[PDB]
């Protein structure tokens, strides 16, 4: 069982937009750090499982929550991790908009760090063909949230987004180690420093634009100038807009 690690903590049920899994926040225990327990049943358990192995693999390189405990049974996955103290990049942007330049600088450096991890270390695949297949299996089961499409695709039928996506293909792949969901909700700041990332479930090998696109979009809600810096700090001279557009369209399906 699990209980030894759970005496003393009190419980809260977070909703961070998290696909499928129930997230409990464990707190209140003195001399003990906040904890998260992710719980997935049925198919979603696979997803909790995927995150555990990636947390476990990736922490050899980046700063992650540590796996205090994981349980898999035929239909249920439970994942207990330590919390990363701090606020999301998004919150820190909102609260201190005269700090965006250092936050985007920090985000780029960090993303460069992740991507510099040599692929020969990484046992996980998440290239477009993998994701594309996944995206179809969510389209053709009507799980794609058309409500949440980016503005330039607002109210489009899903089967359209799908069709317009394959027009940009093909592009030259480049392969690095990617986060999978490099959004402003998933990087944790504290005392001005970037100190860790969360939500590592889609981590694997893919085109860098998988991470660059998603973050660049999030900074769309603040300043086109902030978006520019992201690419500028990272060191790309001319953003591959085709690639950007493809990855943003692929995220629509998840
Ligand atoms: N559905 C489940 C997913 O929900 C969010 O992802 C969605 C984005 O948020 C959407 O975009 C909107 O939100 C962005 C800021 O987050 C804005 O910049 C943008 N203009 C907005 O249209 C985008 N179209 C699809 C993407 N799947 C979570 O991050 C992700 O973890 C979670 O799995
Ligand atoms: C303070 O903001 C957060 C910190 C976090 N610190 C650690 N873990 C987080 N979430 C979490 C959710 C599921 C699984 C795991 Cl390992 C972590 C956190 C989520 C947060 O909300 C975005
Ligand atoms: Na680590």
């Amino acid at each position: 069982n699990l209980d030894a690690d759970l005496y003393g903590y009190r419980w809260a049920r977070d909703n961070v937009g998290q696909s499928g899994a129930t997230i409990y926040r464990l707190y209140g225990k003195p001399n003990a750090p906040e904890l998260f327990l992710k719980h997935g049943k049925g198919s979603v358990a696979n997803d909790v499982t995927d995150e555990m192995v990636r947390l476990n693999w990736l922490t050899a390189f980046m700063p992650l929550p540590t796996i205090k405990h994981f349980i898999r049974t035929p239909d249920d996955a439970w994942l207990l991790t330590t919390a990363i103290p701090g606020k999301t990049a998004f919150q820190v942007l909102e609260e201190y908009p005269d700090s965006g330049e250092n936050i985007v600088d920090a985000l780029a450096v960090f993303l460069r760090r992740l991507h510099s991890i040599p692929v020969c270390n990484c046992p996980f695949n998440s290239d477009r063909v993998f994701r594309l297949a996944q995206a179809q299996s969510r389209m053709n089961n009507g799980l794609v949230d058309a409500s949440d499409f980016d503005d330039e695709r607002n109210g489009w039928p899903v089967e359209q987004v799908w069709k317009e996506m394959h027009k940009l293909l093909p592009f030259s792949p480049d392969s690095v180690v990617t986060h999978g969901d490099f959004s402003l909700d998933n990087l944790i700041f504290d005392e001005g420093k970037l100190i860790g990332c969360i939500d590592v479930g889609r981590v694997g090998i893919a085109d860098r634009y998988q991470d660059l696109a998603i973050l660049w979009n999030c900074l769309g809600e603040f300043s086109p100038s902030l978006q520019k810096r992201l690419f500028q700090k990272y060191g790309i001279d001319n953003p591959d807009m085709n690639k950007l557009q493809f990855h943003l369209m692929l995220d629509e399906f998840f």
